[PDB]
C-alpha cells in the first residue's frame, strides 16, 4: 500500500445543505442552497418521456414535504424542472448556504460522494467520472439525490446528483443543471452501457506515485518502468483500439515529471507493455491498473514525502 | 466494485478541531466539553519522566488555542494523561457531539481528519495494523489530527497523530493517552514489528465478491479448520482469524462457509493464478466486515 490516498473532501459545508424530500410516499435527498431545493424529478413517481411537465402541473406545492436534519419542515412555494432536476422554491432561504458552483465533470475527474439516506449524510467516498458517464458507487434504496462534490479555493463544487442504478454496481445521475451524464434517462428501461475505458491520465499519475514511493527506500528504479519511450500522438492510436482514454497534457502531470525525472512517454509505453501482458512484479502491490487516483491528487500528496 | 471504502462525515468533528500553539511548536487539538486534547510533545522534546516537571513550568497563557472561526480560547488549567496533554478552556465547547473514546483493534478502520493549523483540509480512511501503525497519506495532516468514525449517532474517537515513520506510516495514541504498538513519543530508534494482512477484512472482501456476482471460478470447495488456518497464519504474514457478528451475518447472506474462504486465502496466497477477484489479483484487507454488511 502507498502513502498516496484517494482523498475525500471534508463534508461540513455540504451536510448543512442536505434535506429529505418526500412526495406521495416517495422519499429521497435534496440539496438546499439559497431558497432552492434540488432533487431528482422521479421523486414525483415512475414516469417517463414527456410526462414530467404534465405531472408537475398537476402536482401541488404543499404536497412536497421537505424536512431539514434539525427537524424543521420547509414550505414549498414554487416548482420547476431543469433537465431531469426538480427545483423546489422554499419560502425561506438556507441561512448557511456555502459559496458554491455547479460544474460539469469530465472523464477522469474525481470528486466526493455524500452518500445520503433520508436527508442525512451517512458516509463519504471518492469516485471518478467514467468514460461512459457513469460512476462506481455504493448506493442503496433511498440514496437517490446524493451529491458529488469537492472543495477548491473555498468554493463548494457540485458536479453530480445521483439518479439511478444502471444494473451491476453502476450508477448514473446528472450535473446540477439537470443534464444527465452521457445521455441516459431517469427511467427503468434500456441500459445501452457504452465503453468504460480505463483513464490514462490517472494511470500516469498512479505510476508517478509508485515511482516516488519506491524511490524513498530504494536506489534502483522500478523493475517495471520501461526505458524506451513512445509518442503522445502514438499512444492514443493504441489506446482507442484497446480500451484506454486519450492521454492529455496536464500541469499536474508536468509538475511531477520534472520532479521524478521520468518522462510520461516511458510511462505510456509501460501501460502498453503491462496491459498486453502484466509481468509477475506488482506496482504498489497490484497486478492491475489503478484508475481513480488523479494527477492533482498525487501532486498534492507528494509534499509529505521524506526528502 | 460497488462496495466502497467508506469515510465518515466530518461536520460534527470539524467543530471540535482546534489550533494549539505553544512556544514555537504548533499542532492540532480536539476540543470536547471544556477540555482540549493534543500531543504532549507540543511542549517540546523530552523523555520518560520529565513531561510532568515541564508542564508545571508552563503558563496557561502561553498556550494559544484558536478555533476554526478564529476565536481564541483562554486556557485555565492543565494536566497530562499518558502521552496526551489536556488543557481546560475557560468556556465549554457548546457544540460537543455525543462521543466516546474507544481503542481501535487490529483491523478496525476509521477516518483521519487530515488537519493543519486546526483546519481539516481533507479526509481519508486508514486501518489499524497489527504493529500499531496506520498507513496514512503522505499528506497525513499535522500532529494532533484525529481518527474517528460514527456509529449509531455517536462519534467514536480512536486515534491521534503523534509521530511519523517512513513510507507514510504513523502511530499515536488513543484519546486516553495510551500509545498503540507500545511506541513512545521520542525521536529515538524504536522497533517496528511486522505489518500482517488482516484476515477478517480479507474474509469480508471475499463475501463482497461472492455477492458481487452459482459458485465462483475461484471460490474453493474444500474446508480448513479455524485453529488450522491461524496455524498457517502466524508464519506467512497474516492476522489470526476471529469471527464476529458481521462475519457470521455475511455467511448467512451467502450459503458460503467461512472456512471455505479461509481455504481460498491459503490457496491464492502461495500461488494466486490468473483468476481475478473483483478485478483484482491481490488481497484487499481494508474493507471491514461491518462495512461490507452495511453496504448490502
Amino acid at each position: 500500500s502507498s502513502g498516496f490516498k484517494k482523498l475525500v473532501s471534508p463534508s461540513s459545508a455540504v451536510e448543512k445543505c442536505i434535506v429529505s424530500v418526500s412526495y406521495r410516499g416517495n422519499n429521497l435527498n435534496g440539496l438546499w442552497l439559497g431558497d432552492s431545493i434540488y432533487c431528482p424529478r422521479h421523486v414525483l413517481g415512475k414516469f417517463s418521456g414527456d410526462q414530467w411537465g404534465d405531472v408537475l402541473n398537476l402536482a401541488n406545492n404543499h404536497e412536497f414535504e421537505v424536512v431539514t436534519q434539525n427537524g424543521v419542515t420547509l414550505n414549498v412555494v414554487s416548482r420547476r424542472l431543469k433537465g431531469a432536476v426538480l427545483i423546489l422554491q422554499t419560502a425561506v432561504a438556507n441561512a448557511e448556504t456555502p459559496k458554491y458552483k455547479f460544474v460539469k465533470a469530465n472523464c477522469g475527474d474525481s470528486f466526493t460522494i455524500a452518500c445520503s439516506y433520508g436527508g442525512t449524510v451517512i458516509g463519504l467516498y471518492p469516485v471518478t467520472m467514467r468514460s461512459n458517464g457513469t460512476i462506481r458507487a455504493s448506493f442503496l434504496a433511498g440514496a437517490c439525490g446524493s451529491v458529488g462534490f469537492n472543495i477548491e479555493k473555498g468554493v463548494v463544487n457540485f458536479f453530480y446528483m445521483h439518479h439511478l442504478e444502471l444494473p451491476n454496481a453502476l450508477h448514473t445521475g446528472t450535473d446540477l443543471m439537470g443534464e444527465f451524464y452521457g445521455g441516459y434517462v431517469d427511467e427503468e428501461v434500456a441500459q445501452r452501457v457504452p465503453p468504460d475505458n480505463l483513464v490514462t491520465n490517472n494511470i500516469v499519475a498512479w505510476l508517478y506515485a509508485a515511482i516516488i514511493s519506491v524511490k524513498e527506500s530504494s536506489f534502483s528504479q522500478p523493475k517495471w518502468l520501461e526505458s524506451t519511450t513512445v509518442s503522445i500522438e502514438d499512444y492514443n492510436r493504441w489506446a482507442s483500439d484497446n480500451g484506454f482514454t486519450p492521454f492529455s497534457t496536464s500541469t499536474a502531470i508536468t509538475k511531477l515529471s520534472a520532479i521524478t525525472g521520468v518522462d510520461v512517454c516511458k510511462l505510456l509505453r509501460t501501460i502498453m507493455v503491462k496491459s498486453a501482458q502484466w509481468g509477475s512484479d506488482p506496482i504498489l502491490g497490484q497486478y492491475n491498473f489503478e484508475d481513480e487516483l488523479t494527477p492533482e491528487s498525487v501532486f498534492n500528496q507528494v509534499g509529505g514525502v521524506r526528502l
